[PDB]
DNA sequence: GCGGTAGTC
């Protein structure tokens, strides 16, 4: 069925892997966050990526396999839960737009004005939450 | 790992 996946792209290829997916009908998510931060010494709004160079994806590994995704211009890695491309769960992908991990793991992401520690906190907090499916 | 929308690499 159609799931959720999280990447990594090449340095500077985000744009680039985000066209040749897209071209595959793999739908991508590169969510922005607007914030204040320091430019030429004044405090001021930016839009930055919430996750510098991560791209969350939505395809039907039945239909497009994850070895095609995984040599898809642009694209680096999968993030993995174990071994295999973690399946970021749907409350995950909720809250960008639910869970109680996943509620407060973003309350502090969108409160943490650095993106790579916000990319961090993605990483754990997925691990988290797809532990928390398992029985 | 690269180059790849893979790989009798």
């Amino acid at each position: 069925m159609q799931s959720w996946y999280l990447l990594y792209c090449k340095r500077g290829q985000l744009q680039r892997a985000q066209e040749h997916l897209e071209r595959q009908a793999v739908n991508c998510l590169a969510p922005m966050i607007t914030l204040e931060k320091i430019v030429r010494g004044k405090r001021t709004a930016v839009s930055e990526p919430l996750f510098p160079n991560y791209l969350f994806v939505e395809f039907d590994p039945e239909v497009i396999h994850t070895t095609t995704i995984n040599a898809t211009r642009g694209v680096s890695h999968f993030v993995r839960f174990g071994a295999s491309p973690a399946i970021v769960p749907s409350a995950v992908i909720h809250q960008l737009s639910i869970t109680e991990g996943a509620f407060e793991g973003f309350q502090a992401i969108f409160t943490e004005p650095d993106g790579e520690a916000r990319s961090m906190l993605l990483l754990n907090l997925i691990n988290k939450e797809i532990k928390h499916s398992v029985k």
